[PDB]
């Protein structure tokens, strides 16, 4: 339910003890329209979603008990199978109720949401809510990670098995994130095929030179952790373009770092064992992140409450 996170930083879980009476507390599934406790939860072996990887998917997170930017993900969820000629059966709000009703059953004040959408065996919705999960550790959010651009490895571009749709077909961001830690690395930023920087294994990468951000807009996820940081960059004054990022971009920049929703912003320190700046969280990074996580408690548009 909880992990370490630093003492003092902007990332603390609340402090509560879950209802183990309930069989729903920690985890719960909505699985052919009936929800479950998570530990059950399963799908027919026969579901397209798995043999043809045929889905598009979504993730949220709860921090504070405020599900974040649902609407914005659901958008995207509903775009992408329209996409993929897929029809989720339900509308946007009623999709909104039930990742609610998951994540209230849960008990969970800090969860991984996920909303599959599936071609099935008719389409298949998918929902859970688990306890929170990092793509960096809690310490990395703080204290910055390591990366490797990979030299055997690219990411799968947009005519192939297209990165702007959020998919499970991870075989190249895998075959990565093996390279990364036989380097001994964290994690891997991939290029697509004209060498412009692509993603990572489960995030977007953005690129601070001369004082301006920028993220890649071809082959890449159109995040929305990136669309929060591209509104705080705007809010600070930063001139934030999403734009083709060569190579050479990528290793003469002067801040690197990831972003996701299921961790936020993390500070890549070096790439290929080579210092960014000074090999600490740059401070556009520290600003932005820091004011990541102040938006998780503040009343807007962006957070809603769950109702336990
Ligand atoms: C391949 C990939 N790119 C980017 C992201 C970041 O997208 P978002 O900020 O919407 O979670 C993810 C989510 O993990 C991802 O899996």
């Amino acid at each position: 339910i909880r992990e370490d996170t630093p003492p003092g930083s902007v990332i603390q879980y609340s402090d509560y003890e879950l209802d183990h009476s309930s069989p729903f507390a920690g985890g719960v599934a909505w699985i052919e329209g009936e929800f479950l406790p998570a530990e059950d939860a399963k799908i027919s072996i026969f579901d397209t979603g798995f043999g043809h990887s045929d889905l598009t998917y979504t993730v949220a997170h709860v921090w504070h008990g405020n599900i974040f930017r649902l609407g914005d993900h659901l958008d995207r969820l509903l775009d992408g199978a329209r996409k993929l000629r897929l029809d989720a059966g339900y509308t946007k709000d009623e999709l909104a109720d039930i990742t609610k009703q998951c994540v209230s059953m849960s008990q969970l004040r800090e969860s991984f949401v996920n909303l599959t959408v599936t071609r099935g065996y008719t389409h298949q919705v998918y929902i859970y809510a688990i306890p929170y999960l990092w793509a960096f550790p809690p310490a990395e959010q703080i204290f910055g990670t390591t990366a490797i651009v990979p030299r055997h490895v690219r990411r799968a571009g947009r005519n192939t098995v297209d990165p702007t749709i959020k998919n499970y077909q991870w075989g190249d961001l895998t075959a990565a994130s093996f390279e990364a830690k036989d380097r001994g690395a964290r994690t891997a930023i991939l290029l697509d095929s004209d060498n412009c920087v692509a993603e990572g294994p489960g995030f977007n990468v953005c690129i601070v030179k001369d004082g301006k951000l920028a993220s890649p807009s071809r082959n890449a996820l159109p995040g929305i952790t990136r669309k929060t940081v591209f509104e705080i960059a705007d809010q600070m004054g930063i001139e934030a373009t999403l734009r083709d990022v060569t190579s050479h971009e990528l290793y003469d920049a002067d801040e690197l770092m990831a972003v996701t929703t299921a961790g936020g912003v993390t500070p890549i320190n070096s790439l290929d064992g080579e210092a960014i700046g000074n090999g600490a969280p740059g401070p556009m990074t520290v600003a932005i992140r820091d004011r990541f996580w102040a938006l998780m408690d503040e009343p807007g548009p962006l957070i809603e409450a769950i109702e336990y």
